[PDB]
């Protein structure tokens, strides 16, 4: 069923910033990164998959019923107290549809994981937003109201059996602190994170975020960090990380589902990360990820604030999904030591769990 899936929805353009219409999280990030797709006649390639609302029950998949609630109130809100109520939360801004769209980011997910897991496409892209990989089961946090990802995870568990295994790669440049607590204790899902940590002084500021942090009881093995410090990183680093760390473990974990956390952050030019991925390293990312799960991936939006840049990138990757060849990618560097010795630290952090890791 060679077939690529996009879902794309413009009513996700509603939530906003009342205070501040220039906020990197922009609306035009979604439209930017579908009329790209439309330009390079990638849209046309792909079998349009139709979005819609996740209900409540889907969302107690993943958050309690207080958040769920916290958040739905705020449909009705004044702007006075939306204001109030974003503060309560570390760096989040709310409107009146911001609800909404966060229920049909996650739906538009939900309707894509089933097409791929019922054979109606081999994998998919999902052009949606806000984010949701800082959002945690009780709290909203990092422009995250519910965690899109972890929530289409248990989704696809859901309508297939429990213990499906879906392997969650997160390499926007933040660490998804939500997602690697809502699976901290599961051997079902296996969380891989690459994040800029600067020995945690780099958002969202934890700990948890570190090498040392594998996992929970039985979950123990199946979350892995990869932080990097002293900064800028590019493509000869991440393919390292791919190389020696995450192609190994996940072909040893041998996924039946690939969701991508895909902030696109980590790029060239972007200034909320100070990263160099080139829309190349991202599309070779994505090749490799392709010889995973029978080619199952879903490929979903996550922060990423240059509309060039993430409109550049993300429709590489989408043209990977569809079968076109990698493009070259330029003299890989020599690493940075520093780059080493987190890759280093990841390998012997992992060594008692994952056999293959040389
Ligand atoms: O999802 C994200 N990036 O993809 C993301 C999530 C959270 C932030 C916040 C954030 O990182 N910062 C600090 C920037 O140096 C911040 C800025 C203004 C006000 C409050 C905090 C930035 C990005
Ligand atoms: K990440
Ligand atoms: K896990
Ligand atoms: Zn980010």
């Amino acid at each position: 069923s060679p077939i690529t899936g996009l879902v794309y929805d413009q009513r996700m353009m509603l939530h906003h910033n009342m205070w501040d219409s220039h906020h990197p999280e922009l609306p035009q990030r979604i439209s930017r990164i579908f009329s790209r797709h439309e330009e390079l006649r990638l849209l046309s390639r792909c079998h349009r998959i139709p979005a819609r609302l996740a209900t409540e029950e889907e969302l107690a998949l993943c958050h309690s019923s207080k958040h769920i609630s916290i958040i739905k109130s705020s449909e009705h809100m004044k702007p006075r107290d939306l204001n109030r109520l974003g503060d309560e939360y570390n760096s989040i801004f709310i409107s009146n549809e911001s609800y909404t769209c966060a229920l049909l980011a996650a739906g538009s997910c939900f309707n894509s994981a089933q097409a791929i897991l019922t054979g109606q496409v081999r994998n998919a892209v999902a052009i949606v937003r806000p984010p949701g990989h800082h959002a945690e089961k009780d709290t909203a946090c990092g422009f995250c109201f519910f965690n899109t990802a972890a929530l289409t995870a248990r989704y696809a568990q859901s309508i297939t059996r429990e213990s499906l295994r879906v392997l969650i790669v997160d390499w926007d440049v933040h660490h998804g602190n939500g997602t690697q607590h809502i699976f901290e204790e599961d051997d079902s899902v296996l969380y891989i994170s690459l994040h800029r940590y600067e020995d945690g002084a780099f958002f969202p500021n934890s700990e948890d975020a570190n090498y040392d942090k594998v996992g929970l009881g039985k979950g123990r093995g199946y979350n892995v960090n990869i932080p990097w410090n002293g900064g800028k990183m590019g493509d000869p680093e991440y393919m390292a990380a791919f190389h020696h760390l995450v192609m190994p473990i996940a072909r040893e974990f041998a996924p039946e589902l690939v969701l991508v956390s895909a902030g696109f952050d980590a790029a060239r030019g972007d200034p909320l990360g100070g990263f160099q991925v080139t829309p190349e390293g991202y599309a070779h990312l994505t090749h490799q990820l392709m010889s995973l799960a029978a080619g199952r991936v879903l490929i979903i939006l996550e922060g990423g604030y240059n509309l060039t840049s993430i409109s550049e990138s993300m429709s590489m990757c989408t043209s990977m999904l569809l079968g076109d060849s990698p493009p070259s990618l330029d003299h890989l560097t020599p690493l940075k030591t520093s780059a080493t010795v987190s890759i280093n630290n990841v390998l012997r952090a992992h060594a008692p769990f994952w056999s293959s890791l040389r």
